[PDB]
């Protein structure tokens, strides 16, 4: 920060005495169910050698954990989304320039534990025969122990350039009904994958066997809100004050089967079986700082 | 954040030099026992391309937790609320769209830990008689351990478009005296679901078998207060300035039953049973900047 | 908050450049010991569409933990507090209504912990007389832990309507002598309830066998102080501008009898033996921004 | 608070643009070495429909802990402090009324853990002579568990009236080198109260048998310095602007006795042998806005 | 605080809109090695009833943690600072009066657990020789903790009257190469005192023996630093308006020896074998606002 | 602080409606591998009774952890730094005084934790046979636990004086892939000190069983960066206003010498074998305000 290289704080931030220009572009893609919101800032900063534009991408991707095939009664299919993409892209002929984005990428931590202990004990053992038995005895014992957090959904940002940038929120593993953590790589010989296996054996029809989206993380059904900040700068004076950039909402669904095997319930996962794209194109004029559909 | 891109805090946030029109709207619905609270504000910043309104609706639904049935003294039955919800909606043919929403879904983490230990032994044993002997051992562990908050009631964003947006805030798990946690479809083969059973085989009638809702949520009884932010959006040079909305606060309840099987008390829970529902119709005036009943 | 849907904080806060109209009524009851304290603030905001008046209830229910009865040296009883009580209510045919009130009920949470471990050992045995033994052994472990915080008083928000609001502050259970916990309805066999017993065989009188106040909560003799607030709603145009309000506290009192059993202690508890009611009519004048009894 | 009603912070508070009037009074008691200070606050907001004065009491009781008698070299005895306290009360024929007080008493807490675990285990055995025996077994295990903070002084406001409010910091209970805690009703069959004993058998005489007082809470022998505050609010146009005031610095002393049995140390323990009342009169002028002894 | 009491922060505090006139004064003694620092600061707050002075004194006493006897290469002693003390005084003659002081006493807490565990166990053994056994099993356990913070060196407020005021820091106890913790008070029948002795039968000179400084606390050889506030008061209309103020820094020294007993080494602390006192005379000039030596 | 004795914050600090005159002054000596840097800021506050220079020591000091030696294939050595140095000097013939430091010693902590569990247990045993055994037993354990914080590097302010100040970094002791902790003085009969070993019986050259300088704290290769500042004072009607000051810092390398003993690696570390100095004259006009070389 400023004050660990005794500067005052915010000296060094773009944005003072500056009329900031602000704007809401609101969308909603019916057939992909995304709610689409751009909350974008002009700041022109004299005292800053470029022009910036921030956009916020924010709204919702709905999840869509949806059964969607039901074959008889022993096998059935779910729909669910394992990966929210939001991307922005600027033509390669445009000279603006994607200048900073967040979040980003952050190292991720871990604890370890070692413990030593070692142990003396002795016991004296009589009857009423009158048998004095003794016992002496020694232990020793090493442990290793690692505590980290895993969270339902990562959130990363994909390797940027200057004329694209894109953040991806995947699922990672997640608990059912207080077993698991299960992931869309867990596997077992009898039961197969059972991420979204409400019992193992029960006796109902398969489209009855998957889990409660309420007891399941509320991404998976309610759907995910993006918040991602990208910065574009522009030179003063260039001789076109027009940009175009494109903003893309993605959501990749797997489908989750469950099968009776005559004994028991059976899961698989296939991954990626789908994906539903939603483009929008938006142009920026810087002259009178406005971004318009 | 601004100063995670360099920018002064607050330089993109709305609202700046601007007079702001604040009001509050209250009624009470006897029928359903909801007191509904609106506190809208006009914003209309001239360095925004739109005019804002944010709605927080706000109040409390009652919970209603309550015997409502008393067959004889071996069956009774509980009304219980399973769920609470609030819903905003425009008409299709507004030009109004809404803009924000708060709270949004969050995602959810767990912790992990994973233990390796591994440990010798030995002793050495006598006696009076003079027989000597010895024992040596070793032994390895492996252990896993997964860390979680429930909370008893989970708030969710439904899905939203630019015309309707909804919370609903849903029953969990729950702890009966230290026990649990159980939930809507916890089973026990002989006392079936113990959610809201006060004992196990008292020899008391039913209807005085239920949990004291002094012991449970407060929730359950006494209510649910929502607090949720909606902002709408509005196009300043639009012929109309006069929108309609519609606001909904929902209570869902569920059927308890205990009966007594001659040996014990057995509960059973039925999903769903009631709704209750309070829709209320506001017009919102952009150029008064006022919201009316 | 404002920050999550990009608006400045306190943007949409009532009360700025305002002439805020403040005062104290401050009242004792004697009979009932309960030390009544009223702090309003008029509030009229020209950019808001009604006129607030906060009311802040404080002060003081004194617990009144005593010993009431002594029959000879075998049989005694105790009063407590089980429950403090404040009650806001506006007549039916006034226009001001309740608008907001705090705090309110929240939603209760818990943590909860999976275990699993297993293990291999063996072990090698040997004598003088030449024999040599062998042992493996393998283990299984599941495991599961549920935390969570238990509050000696639980303050909960009655259901309120535009007319009536109240809070009640009630005993949930207490450590007695670091057993327990125990609470109103805790029942033993041998020795009943245990709730303020001190010991369980004692060859004193059983008016000196009571948990003495300063090892319980303080709440139980010196009292409980209030902080509630209440938001009332006045339309600025109406005929009338005087309102009346009565603000009620209470105390509920348990009654916990110990007697003599030619063995040991025996303790009983009934509920809500006594009720201490303290009634107060306020006149709220609008125009004159003041508060008077 | 203020926000949690869309109140902006301190729109209700009193103090505003006021000059307030503030004054120190010292003085010390050399016979119960109590040093006394008032800091007075007088507050005249016009927008507050009374005057207000603020009396902070300060100061420091210093505790003495001290061995008082030496009854040759078995007996000795111990005077130390069980509780310190402050009092302010107003003639009953004043007009000014106690109208706040700060600190109140506050609700404790305490966590509750709940641990089921159940396990299975398997063995096979065998020894040179060919025997091979085998061994199942299963275990189940539930377990409670109960965690709170236990300071070693309790800060209780004793139940105020309109004209009198107190505050009493009394013992709890101690540490003994490691041992404990002990508190004043503590009782071993042998050792009696082992509160303050050094040793249990050390060959010394008794005056040189307890416990050092660096060893112990810095309140026993150094002493407590109370920061209470209270407010009193007068009417503007009362007759009579003078008011007398009472403030009591009170402290409590216990009677620690250490005997030998000649076997070893049995300490008891006798409350409230002593105590040291230091009273002093203040006259308040209100229309001066100064405080005198 | 005063908010709390419905008052603005920082409303009844002292120093708004007045020319403070601080100052320093700075000493080293050389042969007492302490650098003694005080900060002052007149306050004429025309609000106040008083004038007031805030001393600070701050500096470094060092430790002088040292081996200053050897006597042959079987006994040597170390002397260590067991205490520091500050003391500021006034004459009996003088009007000025000690009003604050800061740090004061505060009370320490510490953490209780209990814990209720009860379990059932069975197994059953097979043999080769068609022998069949049974074991059932039950157990219970009850359990204590206690946890609480153990500083190295603990800072008490001795116990002020309006003309002397002082602090002292006084050595707790320590952990010696992870062993202990030890204090001035710890025997051992085999090695007396072990806080400052490096091994316990090493065969080097008694000099060498001792625990290196960097392996102790940095109090005990580089020295402690106080933070101390003292604030006086003084009568505007005063006749004399000149003072004296005595500060006294001081340090106890106790005396460590260790001796070979043929077998191994023993240490033994003698408490209180020296003290190093410097002291200074201060006049403070009220008028001119000003502090000389 | 201020607070504390209801003084308003920032009343008595220095530097208020103050032109400060900063500065910054780097050197790099390439010899020692120190890069220095001192920020300097004068302060003339005219309610202050004497001009301020606060002199931040800044820049960083090399580890240098270097394998040196190499004889052959058995023996080698690694130069590390146990020590960083920091000191400011005034010359004795000065009227400039140090009048304060940062940062200082401080008070170490531990958590201390004891616990006494006892359980009683029973068990029924039966065979094919007939014979009915049975066993009761009892136990009962105490324990005790230390916990506190171990850094790898101490900082240690040294008893400072009038006309000097020094700061010292100390190695204190480091883990070796998840052993130890080993120091300076750690020692093994078999392997020696293992402080930097990275195999105990690896088949190398004994340059290549170092551990990496990756694996180990950042300070011994990468270096340390002082962050110590120091307030020097001087009177304002001082007839000579020029000062000279020295500024060192100082570097102390250990010597672990790695041998292979024709089974394993023995480790040896020899105290303080190397220093490096670097020393730096500065003069300190207070006329020009201003710092040269």
């Amino acid at each position: 920060a400023d004050s660990d290289i005794n500067i005052k704080t915010g000296t060094t931030d773009i944005g003072s005495n500056t009329t900031v220009k602000t704007g809401d572009l609101v969308t909603y893609d019916k057939e992909n169910g995304m709610h689409k919101k751009v909350f974008y800032s002009f700041i022109d900063d004299k005292n800053h050698n470029k022009k910036l534009l921030v956009i916020r991408t924010k709204g919702t991707i709905a999840g869509q954990y949806r059964v969607y095939s039901e074959e008889g009664a022993n096998k059935s299919g779910l729909a669910w989304p394992s990966a929210f993409k939001v991307q922005l892209q600027l033509p390669d002929n445009e000279v603006a320039q994607i200048s900073d984005y967040y979040p980003r990428n952050s190292i991720d931590t871990k604890e370890y534990m070692s413990t030593l202990t070692y142990g003396f004990n002795s016991n004296v053992t009589g009857d009423d025969t009158g048998k004095i038995g003794g016992l002496i005895g020694a232990n020793v014992s090493i442990g290793h122990t690692l505590r980290y957090v895993q969270p339902d959904f990562k959130t990363i940002l994909e390797s940027p350039t200057d004329k694209k940038v894109g953040w991806k929120v995947i699922f990672n593993n997640m608990v059912n009904q207080n077993w698991g953590p299960y992931d869309r790589d867990s596997w077992n010989p009898v039961y197969g994958n059972q991420l979204f296996m409400k019992t193992r054996n029960g006796s109902m029809k398969a489209a009855d066997n998957f889990l409660d989206p309420n007891k399941a993380s509320s991404l998976l059904s309610s759907g995910f809100s993006p918040d991602f900040a990208t910065v574009i700068t522009m030179d003063r004076c260039a001789s076109k004050q027009q940009t175009n950039i494109d903003v893309i909402y993605e959501r990749v669904r797997d489908d989750y089967q469950l099968h009776w095997t005559s004994t028991n319930w059976k899961g698989t996962n296939t991954k990626d079986k789908w994906t539903d794209r939603s483009s929008e194109r938006y142009k920026i004029d810087w002259e009178k700082e406005e971004m318009t559909n």
